[PDB]
């Protein structure tokens, strides 16, 4: 094949392979999330919902960054562009569609980076004061997350898996399904939790 | 041209056009809406949150019936149904693509049937106070709704309006911009008021 992607009767030109292995995307996200959440959690000492904190950091950075280089620079795929380019054209490699940009991915890509970032980061900003507007945002943040994410499923169900190689272990069970079930289950867990709080503060009001 | 769709190269086989005439389906949408403003306004009798009570069954019913229709029979689409499936035909002679069954749009509207119609309803009924839950779910709904609206839009505009005639008054302007620009700009509106209130409401935290 001249590409895994896997709908393989792809005639894909300006496709060049990444001079920078897989390791090395994999060693770049690590440490770089590694410090958010060290720092984050240093800033929220300074018990569990600071875990959310630094959870939600690592939010805002994968959707203002990472997302957000992909609503800027599509359609590149070349890897002469930074790890970025290369960690998209991996996670491509995977089920989704992010080499042919998309109408819907493009679209809810940049409605995730535009506004989930900004407001992720505004969420843990926000809540070392612990301000009433906190809950609020988290309860967006996290409704626009699953609803996002929602539709991500639900498009590449019905378009019956097409892009990305069916029952792959890596590529569709852990990219298309693990990962994307964590922004559906975590911000879902969020959202029972501000509407506990928020039915709570709202009760007292008499 | 054998269908009035404007992707003209459209070749709809299997089309026929409906011989209820448009003003079949305005007067029955129209008369039916004012039963369910009137009603819910003697349901709340037994100000401005009395007329949102008004919106939110209106919305909990387009969404329950309308796009539910379209999400069962998107496939047919055919004017020996009801007047619901040549109301959706009339609806896309405007821009939208909802004779196509386009992949995004019916996920999309799928959700906004399954959820934010029931949802709205569990609104109107939480409201008299039966919960604290009224203005959560209300500001839900609003989130989810703008976020869909948001989405059709972006979508049909990297799409260069492709689906439907550009200017048109009837079909682009009005249909188009101009009642989907309802769902943009009332649930807004109506963030605004759950979060004036809720954050007053987590001003309680002392
Ligand atoms: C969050 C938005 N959702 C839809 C809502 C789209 C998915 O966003 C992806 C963002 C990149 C990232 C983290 C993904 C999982 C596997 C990662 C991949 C980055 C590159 C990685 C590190 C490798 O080299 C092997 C494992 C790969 C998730
Ligand atoms: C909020 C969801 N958004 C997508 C995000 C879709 C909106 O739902 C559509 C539901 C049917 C309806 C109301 C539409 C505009 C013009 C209406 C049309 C119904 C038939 C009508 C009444 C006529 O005979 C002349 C005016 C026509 C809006």
């Amino acid at each position: 094949p001249l590409h895994p992607y896997w709908p393989q009767h792809l005639r894909l030109d300006n496709f060049v392979p990444n001079d920078r292995p897989t390791w090395h995307i994999l060693a770049g996200l690590f440490s770089v999330t590694g410090v958010l959440v060290v720092t984050t959690w240093l800033l929220s000492g300074r018990t569990w919902r600071r875990l959310s904190l630094c959870w939600f950091a690592v939010c805002g950075f994968i959707h203002l960054v990472i997302e957000g280089w992909f609503v800027l620079y599509y359609e590149d795929l070349l890897g002469d562009q930074a790890f970025l380019s290369q960690l998209w054209k991996e996670y491509a490699k995977g089920d989704s569609r992010y080499i042919l940009g998309d109408n819907f991915t493009v679209c809810m890509e940049t409605i995730t980076a535009c506004l989930w970032g900004p407001l992720s980061l505004w969420v843990v900003i926000a809540f070392l004061r612990q301000h009433p507007l906190r809950f609020i945002l988290q309860l967006v943040v996290s409704v626009g997350q699953i609803y996002g994410d929602v539709l991500y499923f639900l498009t590449e169900h019905r378009d019956g898996f097409q892009h990305g190689e069916l029952g792959h272990p890596l590529y569709f069970w852990f990219y298309f399904v693990f990962m994307n079930a964590l922004w559906l289950v975590l911000p879902g867990v969020l959202v029972l939790d501000a509407v506990k709080h928020l039915t709570h503060a709202q009760s007292t009001l008499d």
